[PDB]
């Protein structure tokens, strides 16, 4: 429920590295 601070506009999420997913363009976590 909170983003991560990083754009998956392009790029994915390398914030997966600290639980993170893309969500509809916004990288999220819980």
């Amino acid at each position: 429920g909170f983003p991560c601070g990083e754009s998956c506009v392009y790029l994915p999420c390398f914030t997966a590295a600290i639980g993170c997913s893309c969500k509809s363009k916004v990288c999220y976590k819980n």
